[PDB]
Protein backbone atom coordinates (compact mmCIF):
# COMPACT_ATOMS: atom_id res chain seq x y z
CA UNK A 1 0.00 0.00 0.00
CA UNK A 2 0.89 3.44 0.32
CA UNK A 3 3.76 5.25 2.25
CA UNK A 4 3.13 8.66 4.37
CA UNK A 5 5.12 11.05 5.55
CA UNK A 6 4.36 13.87 7.31
CA UNK A 7 5.78 17.92 6.15
CA UNK A 8 4.81 20.84 5.38
CA UNK A 9 6.02 24.43 5.41
CA UNK A 10 4.15 25.75 8.73
CA UNK A 11 5.03 22.18 10.17
CA UNK A 12 8.61 22.73 9.20
CA UNK A 13 8.88 25.92 10.95
CA UNK A 14 7.51 24.77 13.79
CA UNK A 15 8.93 21.57 14.40
CA UNK A 16 12.75 23.31 13.63
CA UNK A 17 11.80 26.70 16.36
CA UNK A 18 12.61 24.79 19.82
CA UNK A 19 16.21 25.80 20.98
CA UNK A 20 17.10 21.97 22.01
CA UNK A 21 16.27 20.14 18.54
CA UNK A 22 17.05 23.69 16.89
CA UNK A 23 16.97 22.87 12.80
CA UNK A 24 17.12 18.57 12.94
CA UNK A 25 13.86 17.91 11.38
CA UNK A 26 14.53 20.48 8.28
CA UNK A 27 17.85 18.55 8.02
CA UNK A 28 16.48 15.01 8.28
CA UNK A 29 13.51 16.01 5.40
CA UNK A 30 16.01 17.38 3.33
CA UNK A 31 18.00 14.34 2.71
CA UNK A 32 15.07 12.10 2.48
CA UNK A 33 14.60 14.25 -0.68
CA UNK A 34 18.39 14.96 -1.59
CA UNK A 35 18.05 10.46 -2.01
CA UNK A 36 14.65 11.02 -4.32
CA UNK A 37 12.34 9.40 -2.08
CA UNK A 38 9.55 12.00 -1.76
CA UNK A 39 7.67 11.22 -4.81
CA UNK A 40 7.52 7.64 -3.26
CA UNK A 41 6.11 9.26 0.09
CA UNK A 42 2.07 10.09 0.21
CA UNK A 43 1.94 13.40 1.96
CA UNK A 44 0.02 13.45 5.24
CA UNK A 45 -0.60 17.35 6.45
CA UNK A 46 -0.70 17.88 9.87
CA UNK A 47 -4.31 17.52 11.58
CA UNK A 48 -6.22 21.48 12.23
CA UNK A 49 -8.98 21.88 14.35
CA UNK A 50 -12.30 24.11 13.36
CA UNK A 51 -12.18 26.02 16.74
CA UNK A 52 -9.83 26.32 19.76
CA UNK A 53 -12.56 24.05 21.68
CA UNK A 54 -11.79 21.38 19.20
CA UNK A 55 -8.09 21.61 19.50
CA UNK A 56 -8.83 21.68 23.79
CA UNK A 57 -10.96 19.03 23.26
CA UNK A 58 -8.12 16.61 21.31
CA UNK A 59 -5.46 17.51 23.61
CA UNK A 60 -7.15 17.17 26.73
CA UNK A 61 -8.31 13.94 25.80
CA UNK A 62 -4.87 12.89 27.56
CA UNK A 63 -3.66 16.11 29.35
CA UNK A 64 -5.23 18.06 31.78
CA UNK A 65 -6.78 21.71 30.70
CA UNK A 66 -4.90 23.77 33.31
CA UNK A 67 -1.50 21.63 32.48
CA UNK A 68 -2.47 22.97 28.57
CA UNK A 69 -3.11 26.69 29.98
CA UNK A 70 -0.08 27.18 31.78
CA UNK A 71 1.86 25.57 28.77
CA UNK A 72 -0.29 28.47 27.06
CA UNK A 73 0.59 30.86 29.13
CA UNK A 74 4.10 30.07 29.04
CA UNK A 75 4.50 30.56 25.38
CA UNK A 76 2.75 33.74 25.88
CA UNK A 77 5.13 35.16 28.70
CA UNK A 78 8.25 34.03 26.51
CA UNK A 79 6.57 36.15 23.16
CA UNK A 80 6.36 39.63 25.28
CA UNK A 81 9.57 39.89 26.55
CA UNK A 82 9.12 40.27 30.32
CA UNK A 83 10.63 38.46 33.85
CA UNK A 84 7.85 36.02 35.35
CA UNK A 85 6.26 37.05 38.10
CA UNK A 86 6.95 34.91 41.50
CA UNK A 87 3.40 33.33 41.11
CA UNK A 88 4.03 32.56 37.37
CA UNK A 89 7.38 31.19 38.35
CA UNK A 90 5.75 28.86 41.09
CA UNK A 91 2.53 27.60 38.52
CA UNK A 92 4.78 26.80 35.85
CA UNK A 93 7.38 25.19 38.90
CA UNK A 94 4.03 22.61 39.50
CA UNK A 95 3.99 21.57 36.09
CA UNK A 96 7.78 20.90 35.50
CA UNK A 97 8.15 23.40 32.68
CA UNK A 98 11.53 24.94 34.34
CA UNK A 99 14.89 22.91 34.26
CA UNK A 100 14.95 20.35 31.49
CA UNK A 101 11.48 21.42 29.88
CA UNK A 102 12.61 25.61 29.45
CA UNK A 103 9.81 28.37 28.17
CA UNK A 104 10.81 29.34 24.89
CA UNK A 105 8.50 31.73 22.36
CA UNK A 106 7.04 28.53 20.31
CA UNK A 107 6.96 26.22 23.20
CA UNK A 108 3.17 25.55 22.74
CA UNK A 109 3.12 25.94 18.84
CA UNK A 110 6.18 23.61 18.50
CA UNK A 111 4.52 21.10 21.17
CA UNK A 112 1.01 21.15 19.27
CA UNK A 113 2.73 20.83 16.12
CA UNK A 114 3.89 17.10 17.14
CA UNK A 115 0.46 15.90 18.23
CA UNK A 116 -1.03 17.18 14.67
CA UNK A 117 1.40 15.74 13.24
CA UNK A 118 0.98 12.02 14.82
CA UNK A 119 -2.92 12.79 14.74
CA UNK A 120 -3.06 13.42 11.26
CA UNK A 121 -0.66 9.89 10.73
CA UNK A 122 -3.29 7.98 12.68
CA UNK A 123 -6.31 9.04 10.54
CA UNK A 124 -4.42 8.09 7.39
CA UNK A 125 -3.81 4.77 8.73
CA UNK A 126 -7.28 4.36 10.37
CA UNK A 127 -9.09 5.08 6.62
CA UNK A 128 -6.66 2.63 5.32
CA UNK A 129 -4.97 5.65 2.80
CA UNK A 130 -1.61 4.53 3.99
CA UNK A 131 -0.50 1.31 4.99
CA UNK A 132 2.11 3.07 7.10
CA UNK A 133 2.94 6.45 7.80
CA UNK A 134 6.16 8.44 9.03
CA UNK A 135 6.48 11.74 11.39
CA UNK A 136 9.87 12.68 12.16
CA UNK A 137 8.76 15.91 13.84
CA UNK A 138 6.53 13.11 16.59
CA UNK A 139 7.85 10.72 19.51
CA UNK A 140 7.76 12.65 22.72
CA UNK A 141 7.17 9.89 24.74
CA UNK A 142 7.90 11.71 28.20
CA UNK A 143 5.53 13.82 28.53
CA UNK A 144 2.96 12.67 30.98
CA UNK A 145 -0.72 14.32 31.94
CA UNK A 146 -0.10 17.47 33.72
CA UNK A 147 3.59 17.39 33.40
CA UNK A 148 6.86 18.55 30.80
CA UNK A 149 9.89 15.83 31.09
CA UNK A 150 13.18 15.35 28.92
CA UNK A 151 11.92 18.46 26.20
CA UNK A 152 9.11 16.46 25.84
CA UNK A 153 5.47 18.93 26.61
CA UNK A 154 2.62 17.71 25.07
CA UNK A 155 2.31 13.46 24.33
CA UNK A 156 1.51 13.08 20.54
CA UNK A 157 2.14 9.38 20.79
CA UNK A 158 -0.70 8.55 23.39
CA UNK A 159 -3.15 10.94 21.67
CA UNK A 160 -2.28 9.36 18.34
CA UNK A 161 -2.75 5.57 20.24
CA UNK A 162 -5.80 6.63 21.89
CA UNK A 163 -7.31 7.92 18.45
CA UNK A 164 -6.37 3.73 16.88
CA UNK A 165 -7.90 2.05 19.75
CA UNK A 166 -11.03 4.85 19.72
CA UNK A 167 -11.50 3.74 16.31
CA UNK A 168 -13.39 0.44 15.00
CA UNK A 169 -11.60 -5.37 19.13
CA UNK A 170 -9.03 -2.73 18.63
CA UNK A 171 -5.26 -3.98 20.34
CA UNK A 172 -2.18 -1.35 19.69
CA UNK A 173 0.82 -2.92 19.79
CA UNK A 174 3.84 0.39 20.85
CA UNK A 175 7.42 -0.29 20.68
CA UNK A 176 9.89 2.42 21.92
CA UNK A 177 13.30 1.92 20.19
CA UNK A 178 14.66 5.23 21.91
CA UNK A 179 18.02 4.95 24.44
CA UNK A 180 15.46 6.20 27.18
CA UNK A 181 12.65 3.89 28.82
CA UNK A 182 8.86 5.21 27.26
CA UNK A 183 7.37 6.17 30.82
CA UNK A 184 5.41 8.74 29.75
CA UNK A 185 3.26 6.34 26.94
CA UNK A 186 3.81 3.44 29.73
CA UNK A 187 2.07 5.49 32.45
CA UNK A 188 -1.20 6.54 30.48
CA UNK A 189 -2.08 2.91 29.39
CA UNK A 190 -0.70 1.37 32.50
CA UNK A 191 -4.31 0.37 33.29
CA UNK A 192 -5.39 -0.86 29.50
CA UNK A 193 -4.77 -4.40 28.28
CA UNK A 194 -5.58 -2.99 24.52
CA UNK A 195 -2.66 -0.94 24.38
CA UNK A 196 0.58 -3.42 25.00
CA UNK A 197 3.57 -1.01 25.82
CA UNK A 198 7.42 -2.32 25.28
CA UNK A 199 10.02 0.00 26.20
CA UNK A 200 13.96 -1.17 25.32
CA UNK A 201 16.26 1.10 26.98
CA UNK A 202 19.48 1.80 28.96
CA UNK A 203 19.00 1.42 32.77
CA UNK A 204 21.34 2.70 35.31
CA UNK A 205 21.18 4.26 38.84
CA UNK A 206 20.86 7.97 38.47
CA UNK A 207 20.23 7.56 34.43
CA UNK A 208 16.79 9.56 33.17
CA UNK A 209 14.06 8.89 33.73
CA UNK A 210 14.67 6.33 36.17
CA UNK A 211 11.90 3.50 35.42
CA UNK A 212 11.59 0.81 33.16
CA UNK A 213 14.04 -2.03 35.43
CA UNK A 214 13.30 -3.47 39.05
CA UNK A 215 12.24 -1.33 41.79
CA UNK A 216 12.97 -6.35 43.57
CA UNK A 217 10.04 -6.84 41.42
CA UNK A 218 9.24 -5.59 37.54
CA UNK A 219 5.89 -3.48 37.88
CA UNK A 220 4.24 -4.47 34.25
CA UNK A 221 0.62 -2.88 34.71
CA UNK A 222 -1.99 -2.69 37.29
CA UNK A 223 -5.73 -3.79 36.88
CA UNK A 224 -7.18 -4.82 33.96
CA UNK A 225 -3.74 -3.86 32.00
CA UNK A 226 -1.67 -6.09 34.41
CA UNK A 227 1.06 -7.97 32.37
CA UNK A 228 0.62 -5.43 29.82
CA UNK A 229 3.76 -3.14 30.02
CA UNK A 230 7.06 -4.85 29.17
CA UNK A 231 10.27 -3.58 29.61
CA UNK A 232 13.75 -4.61 28.33
CA UNK A 233 16.82 -2.84 30.44
CA UNK A 234 20.23 -3.18 28.64
CA UNK A 235 23.60 -2.15 30.24
CA UNK A 236 25.63 0.43 28.53
CA UNK A 237 27.70 -0.91 25.01
CA UNK A 238 25.47 -2.69 23.08
CA UNK A 239 26.32 -3.20 20.02
CA UNK A 240 23.57 -4.01 16.82
CA UNK A 241 23.94 -7.51 16.62
CA UNK A 242 23.11 -8.32 20.45
CA UNK A 243 20.25 -5.38 20.71
CA UNK A 244 18.57 -7.28 17.75
CA UNK A 245 19.00 -10.94 19.30
CA UNK A 246 17.43 -9.00 22.46
CA UNK A 247 14.37 -7.78 20.61
CA UNK A 248 14.27 -9.78 18.05
CA UNK A 249 12.32 -12.85 19.67
CA UNK A 250 10.65 -10.00 21.97
CA UNK A 251 8.86 -8.46 19.23
CA UNK A 252 7.97 -11.79 17.17
CA UNK A 253 6.44 -13.19 20.17
CA UNK A 254 4.50 -9.73 21.12
CA UNK A 255 3.09 -9.59 17.62
CA UNK A 256 2.13 -13.17 17.76
CA UNK A 257 0.21 -13.44 21.09
CA UNK A 258 -1.61 -9.83 20.67
CA UNK A 259 -2.26 -9.67 17.19
CA UNK A 260 -2.16 -5.82 17.19
CA UNK A 261 -4.51 -4.02 14.85
CA UNK A 262 -2.40 -1.22 14.67
CA UNK A 263 1.41 -0.71 15.93
CA UNK A 264 3.26 2.33 16.37
CA UNK A 265 7.20 2.80 16.66
CA UNK A 266 9.43 5.22 18.23
CA UNK A 267 12.58 5.09 16.67
CA UNK A 268 14.49 7.76 18.63
CA UNK A 269 18.30 7.88 16.80
CA UNK A 270 19.79 8.31 20.42
CA UNK A 271 21.36 4.55 20.43
CA UNK A 272 23.71 5.71 18.02
CA UNK A 273 27.27 5.22 18.56
CA UNK A 274 27.81 8.08 17.52
CA UNK A 275 25.11 9.87 19.98
CA UNK A 276 26.92 12.52 22.51
CA UNK A 277 24.97 10.28 25.29
CA UNK A 278 27.64 7.71 23.82
CA UNK A 279 25.65 4.62 25.77
CA UNK A 280 24.78 2.01 22.84
CA UNK A 281 27.10 1.27 20.14
CA UNK A 282 24.12 1.59 17.38
CA UNK A 283 24.54 2.09 13.97
CA UNK A 284 22.33 2.73 10.44
CA UNK A 285 24.53 0.06 8.33
CA UNK A 286 22.58 -1.82 5.43
CA UNK A 287 24.38 -4.34 3.70
CA UNK A 288 22.69 -4.75 9.83
CA UNK A 289 21.97 -2.34 12.01
CA UNK A 290 19.74 -3.06 14.87
CA UNK A 291 17.63 -0.36 13.93
CA UNK A 292 16.59 -1.70 10.37
CA UNK A 293 16.77 -4.94 11.77
CA UNK A 294 13.93 -4.26 14.36
CA UNK A 295 11.76 -1.55 11.38
CA UNK A 296 12.29 -4.99 9.14
CA UNK A 297 10.44 -7.26 11.39
CA UNK A 298 7.68 -5.15 12.55
CA UNK A 299 6.93 -4.08 8.87
CA UNK A 300 7.22 -7.88 7.90
CA UNK A 301 4.06 -8.47 10.20
CA UNK A 302 1.49 -6.43 7.44
CA UNK A 303 0.24 -4.71 9.99
CA UNK A 304 -0.88 -0.87 9.80
CA UNK A 305 2.35 0.91 11.32
CA UNK A 306 2.95 5.05 12.71
CA UNK A 307 6.85 5.18 12.70
CA UNK A 308 7.83 8.24 14.37
CA UNK A 309 11.18 9.90 15.82
CA UNK A 310 12.19 10.71 19.32
CA UNK A 311 15.30 11.38 20.81
CA UNK A 312 18.62 11.50 18.30
CA UNK A 313 21.34 14.51 19.45
CA UNK A 314 23.51 13.97 16.63
CA UNK A 315 21.12 15.70 13.87
CA UNK A 316 23.63 14.38 11.07
CA UNK A 317 23.14 10.86 12.00
CA UNK A 318 19.82 11.08 13.22
CA UNK A 319 19.17 11.99 9.83
CA UNK A 320 20.93 9.31 8.01
CA UNK A 321 19.43 6.53 10.32
CA UNK A 322 15.93 8.14 9.94
CA UNK A 323 16.87 8.60 5.41
CA UNK A 324 17.90 4.57 5.54
CA UNK A 325 14.22 3.73 7.97
CA UNK A 326 12.01 5.57 5.25
CA UNK A 327 14.01 3.73 2.23
CA UNK A 328 13.71 0.16 3.99
CA UNK A 329 9.83 1.21 5.12
CA UNK A 330 9.42 2.17 0.97
CA UNK A 331 11.23 -0.90 0.35
CA UNK A 332 9.11 -3.16 2.43
CA UNK A 333 5.77 -1.95 1.93
CA UNK A 334 5.77 -1.05 -1.96
CA UNK A 335 8.25 -3.89 -2.63
CA UNK A 336 10.22 -1.40 -4.53
CA UNK A 337 14.16 -1.20 -4.63
CA UNK A 338 15.35 2.20 -3.21
CA UNK A 339 19.21 2.30 -4.23
CA UNK A 340 20.72 4.93 -2.11
CA UNK A 341 24.23 6.19 -2.74
CA UNK A 342 26.72 5.99 0.03
CA UNK A 343 28.02 9.87 -0.83
CA UNK A 344 25.41 12.39 0.99
CA UNK A 345 23.62 14.07 -2.59
CA UNK A 346 24.63 17.84 -2.92
CA UNK A 347 21.84 19.91 -1.09
CA UNK A 348 21.56 22.84 1.59
CA UNK A 349 22.90 21.22 4.54
CA UNK A 350 25.83 18.95 2.90
CA UNK A 351 28.27 20.52 4.72
CA UNK A 352 26.92 19.48 7.88
CA UNK A 353 27.74 16.08 7.05
CA UNK A 354 31.48 16.61 7.01
CA UNK A 355 34.61 15.58 6.69
CA UNK A 356 33.68 12.38 5.06
CA UNK A 357 30.35 12.97 3.48
CA UNK A 358 29.38 9.37 3.76
CA UNK A 359 25.67 8.24 4.78
CA UNK A 360 27.46 5.27 7.27
CA UNK A 361 28.11 6.84 10.34
CA UNK A 362 31.65 6.96 11.36
CA UNK A 363 32.03 4.03 13.28
CA UNK A 364 33.41 0.25 13.33
CA UNK A 365 31.27 -1.98 15.35
CA UNK A 366 33.03 -5.35 18.01
CA UNK A 367 21.70 -11.36 31.78
CA UNK A 368 19.70 -11.16 28.73
CA UNK A 369 18.53 -14.60 28.74
CA UNK A 370 16.80 -13.86 31.94
CA UNK A 371 15.26 -11.09 31.15
CA UNK A 372 13.49 -13.35 28.05
CA UNK A 373 12.56 -16.07 30.48
CA UNK A 374 10.72 -12.71 32.59
CA UNK A 375 9.44 -11.75 29.23
CA UNK A 376 8.51 -15.37 28.31
CA UNK A 377 6.62 -15.32 31.71
CA UNK A 378 5.13 -12.01 31.62
CA UNK A 379 3.08 -12.33 28.12
CA UNK A 380 1.93 -16.19 29.52
CA UNK A 381 0.41 -14.35 32.14
CA UNK A 382 -1.11 -11.34 29.90
CA UNK A 383 -2.22 -14.32 27.84
CA UNK A 384 -4.21 -15.84 30.40
CA UNK A 385 -5.25 -13.17 32.21
CA UNK A 386 -6.92 -11.66 28.56
CA UNK A 387 -7.84 -15.28 27.23
CA UNK A 388 -5.73 -15.28 24.10
CA UNK A 389 -5.18 -18.52 22.38
CA UNK A 390 -1.55 -18.87 20.74
CA UNK A 391 1.22 -22.08 20.45
CA UNK A 392 3.07 -21.91 24.06
CA UNK A 393 6.19 -24.05 21.66
CA UNK A 394 6.30 -21.34 19.07
CA UNK A 395 6.63 -18.21 20.99
CA UNK A 396 8.97 -20.44 23.07
CA UNK A 397 11.50 -21.57 20.35
CA UNK A 398 11.55 -18.17 19.40
CA UNK A 399 13.75 -17.70 22.25
O1 LIG B 1 16.26 11.47 24.54
C1 LIG B 1 15.51 11.65 25.50
N1 LIG B 1 14.37 10.99 25.64
O2 LIG B 1 14.08 9.89 24.85
C2 LIG B 1 15.87 12.63 26.55
C3 LIG B 1 15.19 12.95 27.72
C4 LIG B 1 15.92 13.85 28.52
C5 LIG B 1 17.18 14.05 28.04
C6 LIG B 1 18.38 14.61 28.71
N2 LIG B 1 18.79 15.88 28.11
C7 LIG B 1 19.99 16.15 27.50
C8 LIG B 1 20.04 17.44 27.06
C9 LIG B 1 18.82 18.07 27.38
C10 LIG B 1 18.26 19.34 27.19
C11 LIG B 1 16.99 19.57 27.65
F1 LIG B 1 16.44 20.81 27.47
C12 LIG B 1 16.23 18.60 28.29
C13 LIG B 1 16.75 17.34 28.49
C14 LIG B 1 18.04 17.07 28.03
S1 LIG B 1 21.57 17.81 26.29
C15 LIG B 1 21.90 16.02 26.07
C16 LIG B 1 23.38 15.71 26.00
C17 LIG B 1 23.84 14.46 26.35
C18 LIG B 1 25.20 14.17 26.31
C19 LIG B 1 26.10 15.13 25.92
C20 LIG B 1 25.66 16.38 25.57
C21 LIG B 1 24.30 16.67 25.61
C22 LIG B 1 21.21 15.32 27.26
S2 LIG B 1 17.32 13.55 26.39
K1 LIG C 1 13.01 3.01 24.76
K1 LIG D 1 -0.73 -1.31 28.85
ZN1 LIG E 1 16.07 9.38 24.36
Amino acid sequence: MSVGIVYGDQYRQLCCSSPKFGDRYALVMDLINAYKLIPELSRVPPLQWDSPSRMYEAVTAFHSTEYVDALKKLQMLHCEEKELTADDELLMDSFSLNYDCPGFPSVFDYSLAAVQGSLAAASALICRHCEVVINWGGGWHHAKRSEASGFCYLNDIVLAIHRLVSSTQTRVLYVDLDLHHGDGVEEAFWYSPRVVTFSVHHASPGFFPGTGTWNPIFLNGAGRGRFSAFNLPLEEGINDLDWSNAIGPILDSLNIVIQPSYVVVQCGADCLATDPHRIFRLTNFYPLSGYLYAIKKILSWKVPTLILGGGGYNFPDTARLWTRVTALTIEEVKGKKMTISPEIPEHSYFSRYGPDFELDIDYFPHSIQKHHRRILEQLRNYADLNKLIYDYDQVYQLY
